[PDB]
């Protein structure tokens, strides 16, 4: 997150950081968050060989007793993904186990332009900086879809413009999957922007998918 300040320890109990494993580089991080005691919303680009879920961190560094490190079994990442038009950018992953509901970990259950909503991660500070120890979040406007025109693929149907081109805040690198809270509801997942961080960037609109994910929750 650029431009944020650090979040309350455990006040966003739903939030996931996801390491990622692929077979041929290092391990990639992402957010995510908790929709039901077994299921993580994120964002596709964050699919991998495996991946191993943290939930009640707030410094990523300093193990603590609010820590649930679960496993993940399956990875159900949505069948439209596209490389090359970036639609579509949502999958779920389901745990091996239930996660305990402590003050740190908890479920987040289930929009027009000009809205303040509120996005939270991990992610780098900065076009050159490292992924931050502790959660970090930013307050974003949401924006007409014309402001993010030059996305060529940009569709406005299934996906939101996010952040004010006149600040310099926004999610970035390591923030991927994680929410757009719009008055205490998700109604957005960090997808992507530009290189160089001049907002605004682009959300998958989580109305549009809520048939897809419903099907997903009531077959597993
Ligand atoms: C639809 C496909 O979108 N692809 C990406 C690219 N991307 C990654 O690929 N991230 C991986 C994790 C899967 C990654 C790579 C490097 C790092 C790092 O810290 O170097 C962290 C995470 C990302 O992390 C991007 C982060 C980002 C978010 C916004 Cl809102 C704006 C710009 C931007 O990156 C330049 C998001 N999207
Ligand atoms: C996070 O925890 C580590 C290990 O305790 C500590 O060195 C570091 O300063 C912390 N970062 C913070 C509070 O930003
Ligand atoms: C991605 O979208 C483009 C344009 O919609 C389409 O031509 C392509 O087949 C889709 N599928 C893949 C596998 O990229
Ligand atoms: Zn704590």
């Amino acid at each position: 997150i650029i431009g944020g300040t650090e979040s309350k320890p455990h006040s966003r109990p739903y939030m996931a950081y996801l390491e990622i494993v692929t077979s041929n580089g290092p391990s990639k991080f992402c957010g995510g968050f908790l929709i039901r005691r077994n299921f993580v919303l994120t964002a596709a680009h964050c699919a991998g060989r495996s991946i191993t879920v943290t939930l009640g961190a707030h410094n990523i560094t300093e193990e603590e007793d609010t820590w649930q490190k679960l496993e993940v079994i399956k990875q159900f990442r949505h069948p439209k993904y596209n490389t090359s038009t970036l639609h579509h950018d949502i999958m779920l992953l389901k745990l091996k186990e239930k996660a305990s509901l402590t003050l740190a970990v908890g479920t987040l259950p289930f929009v027009p332009p000009g809205r303040m909503c509120r996005v939270a991660g991990w992610g780098r500070t900065g076009v050159l900086k490292p992924g931050s120890d502790t959660l970090q979040e930013v307050k974003l406007r949401l924006m007409d879809p014309q402001a993010c025109s030059h996305f060529r693929d940009f569709d406005h149907n299934l996906q939101l413009c996010v952040g004010n081109p006149r600040k310099t805040k926004s999610a970035f690198k390591g923030d991927s999957g994680g929410p757009l809270l719009c008055a205490g509801v998700a109604q957005g997942i960090v997808s992507y922007g530009r290189s160089d961080a001049k907002p605004p960037a682009v959300f998958t609109r989580i109305s549009h998918y809520r048939p897809w994910i419903n099907q997903i929750l009531q077959a597993n």
